[PDB]
């Protein structure tokens, strides 16, 4: 995350650190725990990933320095890759992860609701972006889980700032015109979290970006509003 601050013990209890074991074990991706056994995280998350074996899912971490060998984690039964993806910058980034038990929650470990039906018109004002990315293009994964907030540009503004992508109804951008804030390298995966009559919804996964934060360059994600009936249909 570039222009964030920390965030505190039970802030974003939806967010999951996935982690490979092979060759080493280090961050992969964010995540969001959407159900008891599921996690929604990017799909571009699993290049070269060779199977769910060498994954972990950490919930109630805020710290990745908390993650010892003794640290408990998910097992991972299934990667449920989107069957029209082929890379991030062409949309479908979306997977889920069934998890090998479901999780009791707990303050630090919470779902995030999906957009709820009804709701497709709603304009969302309270939109924030977490994870342990970089905090700036030549940086390393941080230690604590940083946090920004982050308007919601319109796709036909998003379009115009990426005339060589398709900016499609099932993408989402935000960005500030002037950058400063946005998801870098590490922050995949993870949610764009917005709050609507003080309840959170899962409006974005975070897929995307030319740069970190540069100026009239919106961050893409997403949008899970649009993969709610595939979401359903695999989780249901
Ligand atoms: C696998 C792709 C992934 C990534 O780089 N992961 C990663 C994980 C771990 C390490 C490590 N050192 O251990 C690592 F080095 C890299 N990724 C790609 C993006 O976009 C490619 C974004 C992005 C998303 C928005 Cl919404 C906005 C702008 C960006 N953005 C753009 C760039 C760029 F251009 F500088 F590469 N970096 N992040 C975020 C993001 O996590």
């Amino acid at each position: 995350i570039v222009g964030g601050t920390a965030s505190v013990r039970g802030e974003w209890p939806w967010q999951v650190t996935l982690h490979t074991t092979s060759p080493t074990q280090r961050h992969l991706c964010g995540g969001s725990i959407i159900g008891n056994q599921w996690i929604l995280t990017a799909a571009h998350c699993f290049y070269g990933v060779e199977s769910p074996k060498i994954l972990r899912v950490y919930s109630g971490i805020l710290n990745q320095s908390e993650i010892k060998e003794d640290t408990s984690f998910f097992g991972v039964q299934e990667i449920i890759i989107h069957d029209q993806y082929k890379m991030a910058e062409s949309g479908y980034d979306i997977a889920l992860l069934k998890l090998e038990t479901t999780v009791n929650y707990t303050d630090s470990q919470r779902p995030i609701s999906l957009p709820s039906k009804g709701d497709r018109n709603v304009i969302y004002t309270d939109c924030w972006v977490t994870g342990w990315g970089y905090r700036k293009l030549r940086d390393k994964i941080q230690n604590t889980l940083q946090k920004a907030k982050i308007p919601l540009v319109t796709n036909e503004e998003c379009q115009k700032r990426y005339r060589g992508h398709k900016i499609t109804h099932k993408m989402i951008c935000a960005g500030y015109r002037e950058g400063g804030k946005d998801a870098c390298k590490g922050d995949s995966g993870g949610p764009l979290s917005c709050k609507h009559n003080e309840v959170w919804h899962l409006v974005g996964i975070t897929s995307w970006g030319e740069g970190c934060a540069q100026r009239e360059r919106p961050g893409v994600y997403t949008n899970v509003v649009e993969y709610v009936d595939w979401i359903l249909e695999k989780t249901q």
